[PDB]
């Protein structure tokens, strides 16, 4: 008698992707191998439901102990046995008794339905939860009779009128949706947890297959397992609103700021590139200098060098980042990239961003971030820090270390160019068998900037931008050709 | 007694792939995984049949309650129950009942033959769907059975004459076409339904393998559910036929216009190409700029920087795009390529020009959409926005950032060249130790156009096309030599 | 009532990748291929227990005769005879009996799971260990029987309130986790080694898939077999913190050591890289040759020379190796890439430097541990030992032989130079027709350093650093151009 209404998971991304939540009244389909959170995300769905709408739920348990059960849900920080003790939520539990021998015939699905629909009108839930209910069916070795099974419990449960989350069992990550293959068509919503391992790493994805009557986001969506539960991270927030302005922000080194027609644009990327020792970290470091210089907290994301490697840079040139960091302006915050994936990677600095509320933010050599991953997934990993960066109004500075020292014919190999605002262009050239470096702010969008190949040397006070090779040609090679006068 | 007559489907891109819709007086197979659509293939089978041509639909469930099926079509507009009581739709439920126990006996498909015959003469039913056939067949484990009854209900079908359209299951997305393997060969038509999972982005396809004694078009066909049912676009909608004119538009750019031999065609297909920062997006401002001025609409489809930062890069430039919204001539839309499958792209396009019925369209980074996508879905995606643009006679104005920023020695890396009409080539050259900029004229089909490789500058005002490099060689390097004199 | 609380294994780097060991009364999963580590790993679990907490363990087998795991077990260095002498360990003995016949009852799992809760009630036993639960559970072919039967079994373990470790079967490396497949969904954690074989070696290495409610590092880790037990290394040990010095420590070339700015920083990491026979194992000669003569002890890993042929080559250049080992300051460590996998090298590396405590290491040809191995677990390889390195406050010097001799676009095509602080470029110089050679210092981190392409040649006394070329142009091409004045 109307359209198909969806109920809130409040889940982190979860409702962006399903475009509102899980529809109600119906029986959602978690499938996933171990350990890819389909009883996290069934205890999430309840707990989030009664805290935020006070809605009643029920969690039907085959296998975890109801005490088990609560004991795991602590490591997020949420309190089962006061929702318990309140009358809020109630565990249902279903699982075989020890004492009880083994029953040869069909098990009875309607007792325990039966059991569901009383703690429905009990505890006037609103919500269901259903773990693990291929232990059920795997005494119902025949697929036909698993069918049917799944079926009557749906059709119940859709009488009664409760939102079900059923949580269903799968042997391959990409081989079939669940175990019998008769779980993912008997449900009206199928949802599929992955642990899919690449490169000796896993990833983990949640994907929105079918939502019957309603339109999802399609795709595999990474997400993140924390001590607050799941975290999805739908492909980069899409796109939302960031009113872009005109204010000017220093970058540390004046001649830099003119090249630039004033400095760096506060709501706008900056992409530091060239070979190593060409001075990106020297560009961050004076970077973070002049944030903390005004007052303005700022956070270097480092992924090459140590902690105290930096400051022992940052001394040589002189600048003190212990002195900024006791004054709490300064956080640095240096990690292998290797440590943790691209989405955990993302967490983090979206964490660090909201716990210190920065004005500036310096990742170091994003290059690094993409050691061994492919290029779609870093290629989302930057548009998530990027559009992250500019909704907040935080300046960002990035540095990709070419592949390339000299001749390089690319600005990045894995073409951010395309999705940065500004652009520093750092890059050797040779000069009477002397290889001095040469710095050009090759991009700037909505100002103008100096077009010049300009020669840097780098010394204790930082970089000194001096004139531009006007005598030369090919500068660009690596190895420019002198003509005279 | 005459030939293979086809009853058409009215599913936008279905009745062009099937060469007239699907065969009257048969039965067609729709095969695919969770998801794939066979559930709405089917309703939309019946409700198009009903709201176009007044034919009667009998709609044969197993698994959905009729309840579910009409609350399901709502998200399409489509109002089942409305029908249901004209007496134009009937939907027979076959479901097994919960009070209902096991039958050791082979299910009896004679009753439920019996009871469609009844429906299809009472309602004098000409088309009909059964919705998963499987559910039914499970309890047919052996193969051979189900071959059996499969052939029988066809035989009925057909000896009654309606044009009968059956879903059935699959596994494996390119596996077996249907569960036991015996259900494509007993039908007379075989359509699979397919949900590709490539580079964690689910693509959808309909694939009419086989309709005997009819040509169709063969292969996978992108499509997308929307809105509004399903919408399949067979492989760029062919050739068809749009009489070009040598109607001239401006590009915004005086001497840019004067360089093309008068400006642009009205219809064709502009390619500005280049390293980022050449200035791409400035000459689709200023496109965009001179289609408003002369109060004709435009749209901007941008796909790397956000609305705002557009705006501001405009009114930097001297360009008020907040106005031209406000007058209701240009419509922005931006959002980041991985938002959605470049079938979806398309789609929105499409509505877009349908909805504004814009004079000229730019869309912004080709490369921007070439992302984590196949060379050949990418070059049918643009094959069928230049043939969409070039049907409605828009003047259609696409930028690509060459992956190497200097000594590029292709147009585009995607070779999408030889589909556009006008090339704009641009480039950086370092000119004493100066990278300035340069801009020529690569392609104009049907048009003289400058030959030369011209210097210009970005200023508060636009681009200011100067003279070309007379006095340089291997400027397409990136990298000249200058001689004297 | 509390958290998770987890249970120390003190298996070198798996309490690092648990997050504090294995959850304490619950069972854990071992799953893995035969070779993998299994009984290893669930023996040194319990020798790690009594040895370092005094919890008594208890060893259940239904294979392996307690007989040979003691006889196993002292490959290792462990007495288990001693343990069990004195009450501290209790082998169970559940291997069948030859002289019991087939039994075509469901073997009784109460039975053993009584003599399980008698032998932890008769020593205390706070930690269990199960060899083999496949070989139980095979009489079991049915999947539902062995899930239940495993349920029974972690359910009782648990009553009684011990940590447990069941390690269970799979056929192949990357297909189900175990055998039936219910295994790895009724075990609260499970634990994955794995032997995978990739070009013709055998690569082993770790996964925790899940912890019920607490957080573990994710993915595969590669792990050691050695005389100590399973040796885990968790993706070279995060990040740590290593304060970095000032201090300066001479290259044994003084010209070389002026070009850095007073020489190498004593933890800093020095990469020599260039063609083959442009002298870094020269450098690496003179570096180690300063190293002794300071009575500095120093290690020298050669991957490419025999020892002899490193010795030959020193003498020619005037240093004496022999000498120096005989002092006891010098330890020449040569091995071929292939002999032991990347994990295994680290291995040596860190347990030689160990028992030697140098102050100085030199590593030769990282090229050649990159011979036949991925970039992902090569660069893994030099995150570690550099990070181990810098952890000990040792310095660093690894050569990497660059694939072209001239040309050379790129400092090292495994682009090791962003982790890299100190990078010498040497390279080949044609000029008149002679190939002379040029060291560079590419890259120097907190220091200046001398931007000349400096011309040197190598005599009897070693390298002797010229001029630069200052009359050259593209000298990085190998092929420069001269210019007259
Ligand atoms: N506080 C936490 N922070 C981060 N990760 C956590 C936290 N608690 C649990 N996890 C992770 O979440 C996963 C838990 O999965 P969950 O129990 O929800 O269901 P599942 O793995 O889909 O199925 P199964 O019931 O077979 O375990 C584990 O793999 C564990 O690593
Ligand atoms: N209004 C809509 N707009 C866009 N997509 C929609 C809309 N309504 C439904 N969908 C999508 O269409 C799909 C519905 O599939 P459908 O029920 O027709 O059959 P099926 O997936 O082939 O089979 P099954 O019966 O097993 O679900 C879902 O995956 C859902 O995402
Ligand atoms: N002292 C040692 N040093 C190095 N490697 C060792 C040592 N002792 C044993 N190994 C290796 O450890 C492995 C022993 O595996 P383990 O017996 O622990 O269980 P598993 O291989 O997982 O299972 P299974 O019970 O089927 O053998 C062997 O492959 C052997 O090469
Ligand atoms: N005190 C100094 N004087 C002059 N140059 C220095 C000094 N300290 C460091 N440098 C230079 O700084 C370079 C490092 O720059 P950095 O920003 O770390 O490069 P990257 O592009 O890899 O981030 C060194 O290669 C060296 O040339
Ligand atoms: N006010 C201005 N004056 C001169 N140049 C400008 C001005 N504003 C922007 N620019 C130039 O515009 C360039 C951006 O051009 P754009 O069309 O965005 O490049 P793309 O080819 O990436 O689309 C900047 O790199 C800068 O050179
Ligand atoms: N006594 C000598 N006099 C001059 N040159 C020598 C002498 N002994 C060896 N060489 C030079 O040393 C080079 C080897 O350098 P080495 O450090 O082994 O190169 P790599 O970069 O491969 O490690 C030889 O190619 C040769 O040019
Ligand atoms: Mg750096
Ligand atoms: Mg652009
Ligand atoms: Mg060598």
């Amino acid at each position: 008698l109307s359209e198909v209404q969806k109920m809130p998971t409040m889940i982190e991304g979860f409702d962006d992707i399903s475009h509102g939540g899980l529809p109600t009244g119906r029986s959602t389909l978690v499938s996933g191998t171990s350990g890819t959170g389909k009883t996290l995300f069934s205890i999430q769905f309840l707990y989030n439901g009664i805290t935020e709408f006070d809605e009643p739920g029920i969690f039907v348990t085959f296998e975890e102990s109801p005490q088990d059960i609560i004991k795991n849900a602590r490591s997020f920080g949420w309190n089962l046995q006061k929702l318990v003790d309140q009358g809020k939520l109630f565990i249902l539990d279903a699982s075989p008794d020890p004492d009880g021998q083994e029953v040869a015939g069909g098990f009875d699905l309607s007792a325990l339905i039966e059991r569901i629909n009383y703690a429905i009108q009990k505890y006037k839930a609103r919500r269901v939860s259903i773990d693990s209910v291929t232990a059920v069916f795997q005494q119902y070795d025949a697929a036909s009779v698993v069918r049917r099974e799944i079926f009557r419990l749906v059709a119940r449960l859709k009488q009664i009128g409760v939102t079900t989350v059923m949580t269903t069992e799968r042997i391959d990550e990409y081989g079939p949706i669940a175990r019998y293959g008769v779980e993912e068509f008997v449900s009206d919503n199928v949802v599929i947890l992955r642990n899919v391992l690449e490169g000796e790493r896993r990833r983990r994805t949640v994907e929105i297959l079918k939502l019957r009557g309603t339109t999802h986001m399609k795709g595999e969506y990474p997400f993140t397992i924390n001590d607050h539960g799941i975290n999805i991270f739908p492909l980069g927030a899409m796109r939302l609103t960031q009113r872009s302005s005109n204010v000017r922000v220093s970058s540390g080194v004046p001649r830099l700021d003119e090249m630039c027609g004033g400095g760096f644009f506060k709501d706008s990327i900056i992409l530091a590139t060239g070979a190593t020792g060409t001075g990106k970290t020297l560009l961050v470091s004076k970077f973070i200098e002049n944030a903390c210089q005004n007052k303005e907290r700022a956070i270097l994301f480092a992924y090459e060098e140590s902690r105290a490697q930096l400051l022992r840079n940052a001394s040589s040139w002189g600048i003190d980042f212990e002195e900024m960091e006791r004054q709490g302006l300064l956080k640095i915050i240096c990690a292998y990239p290797e440590s943790a994936g691209l989405e955990d990677h993302l967490q983090i600095i979206k964490s660090e961003i909201g716990d210190f509320k920065p004005s500036r933010i310096a990742i170091d050599s994003l290059s690094a971030l993409a050691r061994g991953v492919s290029n779609n997934a870093f290629r989302q990993f930057v548009i998530g820090v990027t559009g992250y960066a500019k909704q907040e109004e935080i300046t960002g500075f990035f540095t990709n270390t070419s592949d390339q020292f000299m001749g390089s014919h690319s600005i990045t190999d894995s073409h951010i160019s395309t999705i940065t605002d500004t652009i520093l262009l750092l890059q050797y050239v040779e000069i009477r068998g002397e290889m001095s470096r040469a710095i050009n702010v090759f991009k700037m969008r909505g100002s103008w900037h100096d077009k010049g190949i300009r020669e840097y040397v780098i010394t204790d006070k930082g970089p000194e931008i001096k004139d531009s090779f006007r005598n030369f040609e090919r500068i660009i090679s690596g190895s420019p050709t002198r003509i005279t006068v």
